[PDB]
Parts: structure tokens; sequence; C-alpha cells
């Protein structure tokens, strides 16, 4: 009830947001190119485990974000996803790591990262080259649906729960701009929404990169903004 917003987390602190059994969001805020944002990732029951999709955006973050995760669900972080190379999904990798996590990006992800001088996940992903790939990562599937935000993009989804989690690809209803199109390809982005509204249809929870879950609408929602960034 209430996802957290903005106004609701001061820089440093990290929520959690359970969004069905065994699927939780965390949701973290930091300053960047003049404003405080938001920024959401997941966390998925393993078994007696837990595996967590992106980091808390940096370091102080994210060691809250582990903190905050013994806390209040009490199981360890075993591996963990970065969705794209952007400080918001590897920044506090080495938090992680230094955790006992096993942090994992796509190929793609780790170069991009290594060459941008932000934090790089040790594990290679499989299987995530070409646009339309998809692979069963523990209890999630890793898609990647093409290049949008990001040319590395994943999305997630958790088909026990009918969850899809976005990350930055998919942007929530108050947001009317595309957001950060620095490393966009807007040309191909709705293309990728495309793609991923014809793998997940099943969806029932949508969690965007930035701000409030919703449902499917955030796609058709996403390739709106998106359009109407590239016309002006
Ligand atoms: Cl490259
Ligand atoms: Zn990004
Ligand atoms: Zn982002
Ligand atoms: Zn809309």
């Amino acid at each position: 009830g209430e996802y957290p917003t903005v106004s609701e987390i001061p820089v440093g602190e990290v929520r959690l947001y359970q969004i069905a059994d065994g699927v939780w969001s965390h949701i973290a805020t930091q300053s960047f190119d003049g404003a405080v944002y938001p920024s959401n990732g997941l966390i998925v029951r393993d078994g007696d485990e837990l595996l967590l999709i992106d980091t808390a955006w940096g370091a102080k973050n994210t060691a809250a974000l582990l903190a905050e995760i013994e806390k209040q669900i009490g199981l360890p972080v075993t591996r963990a996803v970065s969705t794209h190379f952007h400080d918001d999904r590897v920044g506090g990798v080495d938090v992680l790591r230094a955790a006992g996590v096993a942090t994992y990006a796509s190929p793609s992800t780790r170069r991009l990262a290594e060459v941008e001088g932000n934090e790089i996940p040790t594990h290679s992903l499989e299987g995530l080259s070409s646009s339309g790939d998809a692979v069963r990562f523990g209890p999630v599937e890793l898609f990647y649906p093409g290049a949008a935000h990001s040319t590395d993009n994943l999305v997630v989804y958790v088909p026990s729960a009918s969850v899809l989690y976005g990350g930055c690809a998919i942007h929530e209803l108050s947001r009317t701009s595309a957001g950060n199109v620095a490393d966009a390809d807007l040309a191909e982005w709705p293309t990728s929404i495309e793609r991923i509204q014809q793998r997940y249809p099943e969806a029932q929870f949508v969690i965007p990169g930035h701000g409030l879950p919703g449902g499917l609408d955030l796609l058709k929602h996403t390739t709106n903004v998106v359009k109407a960034h590239t016309n002006r």
C-alpha cells in the first residue's frame, strides 16, 4: 500500500515494497543532473536465497539496501544482475562483491561499464547478444528486447508472480519526457517495447526503472513518450 515516492526517501535510505509473494522492489534516491530522482530495483526469492536485480544507485545506497534486506526479509543475497551499464544499475557492485554476492551482467553491459568508467559485474551472462534473446536465470527470465534507453538494456520477468521489471527501458506514467537519452536509441526503442509486449502479454505488474509500478499500459505509455520526444 502506497508505493514510496521521491519525497518519502532521503538520499541514503532504501525502502522495500512487496509486489507479490516472493517479489519485492527496492527504492532509493539520488541527486542527478540537478534534481532528485527515485530508482527501483527488484528482489526475487530464490529458494532460501535471494536474487537481486540492480544496485540501489551507488555504494552508500547499496550498503543500505543489503542492511534493509536482512532486516526485512532475512535471506542472503547470493546473485545480482545489472540491467544496463549506467551507475544507477552497477553503482554499488563493489559493495555487493565485498558482501559475497555474485554479480552478473551481459558481455555488452560489462564492456560498456568499463568504457564509461563504471563498476563492472564479475560474471558474464550468456545467451543475451541479439534482439529477442531470452534466458532463464534462477527464478526470472532475462530478455534483451533490443536497444532502447541503452543499447544493452535487459528486462526481467518473474513468471511465478507475473511481474515484469522494465528497468530504464520502461517509463512510469508520471513521466512526460523520455528521461536521460544520451545513450538511447530513440529510433529502435518503440520496436523494442513491441518485442516486450509480444513476449509478456501476461504481465500483471510492470515496474519502471524509476517511479510508480503499474500494469501493462506502462508499455504503451513508454512508446507514447518516446515518440513524442523523438518528434521534439
Ligand atoms: Cl563498445
Ligand atoms: Zn540508464
Ligand atoms: Zn535509469
Ligand atoms: Zn501515458
